DNA sequence: CGTCCAGTCTAC
DNA sequence: TAGACCTGGACGG
């Protein structure tokens, strides 16, 4: 997932398990090499958070829960192909990871981390990612002074699009949103990210970074994804306009991601 | 059957 | 930097 994924997913977890109880351990997949979650508790509520690209769960036990024991915060990386689901306990999907399983009354619930290709991670301390710059959707003013703040940095010699993806600068922009924000602007992937910054110092490529992945926010739905039903994801195909699309250009940034453009590759180009 | 394609993280 | 970390769906033979 990027920001937008990322931001669904938590309010998912928010509303689904908003009139929720769950109790118990948090059970781990065998195959997953992250780390047992050290938490038990008779009755305990789950919320959750977004910052750019990472989750954070809180598991928050109720008056009187036992044993006893304080709050404890998860922070998720999704990688490729993290996500969250409320299941019925028997119908585990087949990469669920880590499991928080309701306490009666009512039907036995798992809200699940499911990661097929396992990219995805979580710590047990509760922080963002020392280094992720501030949030493209919920911190947009500090966002922006923290890019201008900081064109001097070598991270700007590279061309824009490489950019756009450095989570020091802009946590929460993936490659779709890269392709979809440039194309907004009709600025060529490979133009130089210095170049395109310094003249900011209406809406401009740091704008864009908050409005357009907001925009994936307000389709409701899950983003690329469809948690939701199919009819979810054929919105969003919709509301592409450059990523995959027919009639786009592509080419390989230098780590060997697809970015996907309209006319002048840019000065930078390979 | 095979190939190729879809965000970190870490060892050179 | 370049390869490593993974599974599965969409192709091509």
């Amino acid at each position: 997932g990027q920001g937008p994924e990322l931001h669904l997913a938590s309010q998912f977890v928010n509303e689904a398990c908003r009139a929720l109880v769950f109790g118990g351990c948090v059970e781990k997949s065998s195959v997953s090499r992250n780390p047992e979650v050290p938490f038990e508790s008779s009755a305990y509520r789950i919320s959750a958070s977004a910052r750019g690209k990472e989750l954070r769960l809180i598991l928050s036990p109720l008056p009187g829960a036992q044993p006893q024991q304080e709050p404890l915060a998860l922070v998720f990386r999704f990688g490729m192909s993290g996500s969250f689901q409320l299941v019925p306990r028997e119908e585990l999907p087949r990469h669920a990871h880590l499991r928080f399983y309701t306490a009666p009354p009512g039907p036995r619930l798992a809200l699940c981390f499911v990661d097929i290709r396992r990219f995805g991670r979580w710590d047990l301390g509760g922080k963002w990612q020392p280094g992720r710059g501030p949030c493209v959707l919920q911190e947009y003013q500090q966002f922006r002074e923290n890019v201008l703040r900081n064109l001097a940095d070598k991270a700007f010699d590279r061309p824009i699009c490489e950019a756009l993806l450095d989570q020091r600068f802009f946590n929460g922009i993936g490659n779709y949103l890269r392709a979809e924000i440039l194309y907004r602007l009709k600025i060529p992937p490979f133009e130089k990210a210095r170049s395109v910054l310094e003249a900011l110092q209406n809406p401009d490529l740091l704008e864009l970074c908050h409005s357009v992945p907001k925009e994936v926010v307000q389709l409701g739905g899950r983003g690329y994804g469809s948690e939701s039903g199919e009819e979810d994801f054929a919105a969003f195909r919709a509301w592409l306009r450059c990523y995959g699309m027919p009639g786009m250009s592509s080419l390989q940034d230098r780590h060997g991601r697809t970015i996907w453009f309209q006319g002048d590759p840019g000065p930078l180009a390979p």
